[PDB]
């Protein structure tokens, strides 16, 4: 089997990306935030906190004739940003794209922190991460994607986001025409179960190219690229005015600027981010200060390949036996 299905920027500065998942029978269409940084379904529901639901849909497990509350489980689970959110579990069934998993763990939200009620066009979140990080208790949960593996055609799944337009997710099978050139494959560790790799340097505009080891993860749920702040200093000295902001939280630079392009290696390859991929408007309504889409990962722990980096490949997630990446130019 496969399953295809467009994912779409939430807002136009590509924050995040939402993509249509069926839940439950009848269907309940949500519109979840596929993150590959973790390994948690959740939604919003019925069972959420009701000052806490500002505009998502909502999942109703007694309107699904195919759920079943998974006894005594319950989550809970923090996000880079700080959010946060926790509740119960169902098992339903699950559609993506055409893929359909039954008996998968629905974690329904009773409570989830303010960032997520403020965000109305997100309904929850679809973790594509190692199932050694799915959060529930006391039985932790398999990933749609480790529950729909071994009826795949091929144990992979596929991230080609778009710059202020759509994507599509793919699990199953490689779309050839979707990607130039080839795809070159690098080395995962899932010793932190993430899809961790090394990339093999960078370069910044038309610049040198500087082979140096940068071990990362693939992380689709987080908006920016994070990387070592030697790297970072590195790329903003080509952007006259930019500063790093204490006040504002990171590199911030004159929206006037056109920013270089930043390339970044896989094995012998080169992906190639362009300059306007790193422009997140505005810090504040109004503001000729401008956010950079690179940042420094100092204080974070890992550096993160996230959307900024991810949407300017073909990324090949590849499940099988030992993990591999794939990425290709597009
Ligand atoms: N694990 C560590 N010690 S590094 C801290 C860290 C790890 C991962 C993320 C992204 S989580 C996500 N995408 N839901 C953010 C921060
Ligand atoms: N806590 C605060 N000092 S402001 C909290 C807050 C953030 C964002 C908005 C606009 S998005 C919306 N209304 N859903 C409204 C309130």
């Amino acid at each position: 089997s496969t399953g295809s299905a467009t994912t779409t920027p939430i807002d136009s500065l590509d924050d995040a990306y939402i993509t249509p998942v069926q839940i439950g029978t009848p269907a309940q269409t949500l519109n979840l935030d596929f993150d590959t940084g973790s390994s948690d379904l959740w939604v919003f529901s019925s069972e959420t906190t009701a000052s806490e639901v500002d505009g998502q849909t909502i999942y109703t497990p007694s309107k699904s004739t195919t759920a079943k509350l998974l006894s005594g489980a319950t989550w809970s689970i923090s996000y880079g940003d700080g959010s946060s959110s926790s509740g119960d579990v169902y098992t339903d069934t699950v559609s993506v794209g055409g893929l359909t998993v039954t008996g998968q763990a629905v974690e329904s939200a009773k409570k989830v922190s303010s960032s997520f009620t403020e965000d109305s066009t997100i309904d929850g979140l679809l973790g594509l991460a190692f199932s050694t990080l799915n959060t529930v208790s006391p039985t932790q949960q398999k990933t749609f994607f480790d529950n729909a593996k071994a009826s795949l055609d091929s144990p992979v799944f596929t991230a080609d986001l778009g710059y202020h337009a759509p994507g599509t997710y793919n699990f199953g099978f490689i779309d050839t025409t979707a990607y130039t050139g080839s795809i070159t494959y690098t080395a995962v560790s899932t010793k932190q179960g993430f899809w961790e790799w090394t990339s093999t340097g960078y370069a910044v505009g038309s610049g040198t190219f500087k082979s140096t080891s940068i071990d990362g993860i693939a992380d689709t749920g987080t908006t920016l690229l994070y990387l070592p702040a030697t790297v970072v200093s590195a790329y903003w000295a080509q952007v006259s005015g930019a500063k790093s902001s204490s006040s504002v939280g990171g590199y911030v630079f004159p929206c006037s600027a056109t920013l270089p392009s930043f390339t970044f290696g896989v094995g012998s390859a080169r992906i190639v981010i362009p300059g306007d991929y790193i422009d997140f408007g505005p810090i504040s309504t109004g503001s000729s200060s401008c956010f950079g889409g690179i940042q420094s990962s100092a204080g974070i722990g890992i550096n993160i390949f996230g959307d900024v980096a991810l949407k300017a490949a073909f990324v090949v997630f590849n499940g099988a036996t030992t993990p591999t990446l794939g990425f290709a130019s597009k």
